[PDB]
């Protein structure tokens, strides 16, 4: 049985191939000591990854590696696929191949520094990378299509005709869930709760996960809002003092749509779905908005796919139909996509063996 | 059974001598793979063709090699014919003998090559090379008349008399299709619905089928439409506006009988008609005007009849019968006369077989 | 004198008639004031716009009113052309007529709806607006031929006969500025030199305009470049260490002629030329090859010009003398175009007036 990792920003997926589910599941940390320090039971470690490093939090520093669907840092990003292999998936990569997911349009250098490392220290008798929203299309049944992926990095557009992605129109759009948890933090803070450390952004991230719900449309939801406590939903901290949230809880992922709001001038996600599709084909644009199809983490909330529905049905070509599939278990999408792949019986001619690497080197990716 | 192969100048139909319908439709395509640069490898096939090749788009160099039912070129037009054999009906042409569809003013040498190929590259047993509009008068149970084509590009009046195109007359008029498809895009650019060629002009294409219709008299019409909301037929997007046409659906028809529309130099498609007739043969004339006969798809509006009777007795000795007999299916006419012609144990008695190719070879048709 | 407003995607370009070179030249964005929170208010002009918004931006949501020669939005759009009379040029064009340069093939709505908004809102005296290739013939010192332009959204090809622009002809095809700098990133980074996403964008343009360029032939190019550090140019970035870029500065513009790089469904720049001038006129076709005109941006990679009429000659029939002018000065080519028409008098007795707006309406243009 082969490997399967969908990194991210902030989460990991990972395990063998033909898993209805992932095995190892967690938070991109690296975490580092603020004091040189052993207690009791355990020596002392350089630092902390994934749980361990969300546990530890408190006397860390916590770092992510991987921003914007890219791995800036490859030392932090080892510390990672050692918490996978060995102490999530608990084998040893050896016997085993391994797929880890790529962002649509990452850079040649960056690809292949995950096989050169997944080679050489990971030592892996074969690996495979590979295209994110591809991967969902494929989970979800589908050659043909557009996708919107979107995590605590990026959310992306990737049009593809026939199992392969358009690359000159797909989108990159640098707002997604960071820039939805601070955000959610800054209003919350606007209601007037008094929010401080990054643990804190824990908490107004499970807010967004929980209580959030994309406003089914910003205007009449306002009005609404400012006539009656109706909308609110209370919130019991961790310490016990219930708060509250009203209309924040619209203004927070609303912000997918409007960028106004926080900081850019770019479109809003409704904007580069249909602009992608300007810069595509317009035989194949009817396909394209016959099955939009959605995953990640920043795709999850309520009211989201009937928003991306209506609000594009106003702007497409006049045949082109639209349809937003969002496989209601999304976040696991490209993992589910990559696991059934990576069990068939056809693509181990697909794979990159460890042979192929010690022949030809990296650029083979 | 034999073929029947209508390559009508984008679209070839195929199959037997004895249906109902065409048993293989394709787009006439030739695909070149290609994208420059000295690419290192392309694929297979060096040309692609039809269905295959409508796909295959963006890698081909995508062209008609038929140009208003003449073969523009012979090599890629080869590739048509090698496809309805061993792709389309899946069929081996040196057991079929096939009819072979040939336009309304298409002499000579391309029959005398045509015979040529289709006896040594292909080795068909054999052939008939046969006009368009003399076998959609066969379609419509006649043999005497004069038949109307307007398909794409082309308006086609033959006077047959007995089954014999009177050749001289038979008229060729540059207006059909696209010259009133792009004119109604100019007739959609006075509100206007935005098209052009970005690239909605099928959607152009579209309404023009769908809602639009013949003025039996234009000025009534135009009154009438000007008393407006009957006459407006919505031509709603499953998106954006719910756009409104009116004075258009009479108005993009009208070009027909007033070349003062588009600017171009015609008598009315009326005096087309006379132009074949009174051209020809007089013991035929209301023989001809009582066999007056339509083919193709830009006859198809809904009210070119009732108009052309009235437009032709505008013209004609009032001593005469105008009898405007269109077919209910008059898209496929051509194919039909066929397969009722090649039905004829008599088109045994009638076809050039090989041995009078090997015998007197081009010039035997 | 009367107003040239070349309203380029990204830049307009503005000024009268008479004039050499642009007078007002501009980034095409309007931004409204924002902030969100919701707080005390705002006030003060309700969109800053021109280069104001372009100090401004983060405070304004600024936004590109035009994308692939389409105008996007209407009452930004209205805004650019108020801050080109008031503020730009500090003109009220109820004195002052304008001259107006859209896209081949720019919508029919967009066209009509600017005239609109010129004769009622901005009320011009007079107006002549047209496509801004066929100025760009008329800068080119051309009646007839064809321009294959490339900014920096799309390109066009537009047959233009006796000052008169084709339509059935003129093709468009997504491959041009943004298209090459982001290959040209995605090629850097091999070095990892990995500009990403700091701000050095536009040094991946600056590198685009100052050392790229199109290999001639591209197999023996790519062993002259494998032969080592002249073809290399070193490169002092604005604070960075020198780089050196080598295989990169024909290897993306060859991708004109080349989309396999970009990895999409594409025709070349050479072709698709080819079969823009193939639907037109077989006579004036000519000297439509003997008059192919280069303007745009994304023309300008040094050895397009000898590289072009080669690859012409690739494809056109020998008995037709090609010949490529591409002018040195493709950027301002659109408005000197349109300073050439605007200082001609005939068209003074030819362009749009307000009483001819008075007279049929919208659908004048």
């Amino acid at each position: 049985t082969a490997l399967v990792c969908d990194n991210g920003s902030g989460l990991v997926k990972a395990g063998f191939a033909g898993d209805d589910a992932p095995r190892a599941v967690f938070p991109s940390i690296v975490g580092r000591p603020r004091h040189q320090g052993v207690m009791v039971g355990m020596g002392q470690k350089d630092s902390y990854v994934g749980d361990e490093a969300q546990s530890k939090r408190g006397i860390l520093t916590l770092k992510y590696p991987i921003e914007h669907g890219i791995i800036t840092n490859w030392d932090d990003m080892e510390k990672i696929w050692h918490h996978t292999f060995y102490n999530e998936l608990r084998v040893a990569p050896e016997e085993h191949p391994t797929l880890l997911t790529e962002a649509p349009l990452n850079p040649k250098a960056n690809r292949e520094k995950m096989t050169q490392i997944m080679f050489e220290t990971f030592n892996v008798p074969a690996m495979y990378v590979a295209i994110q929203a591809v991967l969902s299309l494929y989970a979800s049944g589908r050659t043909t299509g557009i996708v919107l992926d979107s995590g605590d990095g990026v959310t992306h557009n990737v049009p593809i005709y026939e199992g392969y992605a358009l690359p000159h129109a797909i989108m990159r759009l640098d707002l997604a869930g960071r820039d939805l948890t601070d955000y959610l933090m800054k209003i919350l803070t606007e209601r007037g709760y008094s929010f401080v450390t990054t643990a804190e952004r824990e908490i107004v991230r499970d807010i967004k996960e929980k209580l959030c719900y994309v406003a089914l449309d910003f205007e009449n939801e306002m009005a609404t809002a400012a006539s009656s406590s109706s909308l609110e939903k209370s919130y019991e901290l961790p310490d016990g003092q219930v708060i509250t949230i009203g209309n924040e809880r619209f203004r927070c992922p609303e912000t997918l749509f409007q960028p106004s709001f926080i900081g850019m001038e770019s479109a809003g996600i409704h904007e580069t779905t249909y602009n992608s599709i300007m810069k595509c084909d317009i035989d194949i644009r009817k396909d394209l908005y016959a099955n939009n199809v959605m995953s990640g983490g920043t795709t999850m909330y309520p009211g989201i796919a009937d928003r991306m529905q209506k609000e594009i049905t106003a702007l497409a070509p006049s045949t082109m139909k639209i349809k937003i599939i969002a496989p209601p278990e999304r976040k696991y999408s490209v993992w589910i996509g990559g696991s059934i792949l990576a069990s068939l019986s056809t693509f181990q001619q697909m794979w990159i063996t460890k042979q192929e690497y010690d022949e030809a080197g990296p650029s083979i990716v």
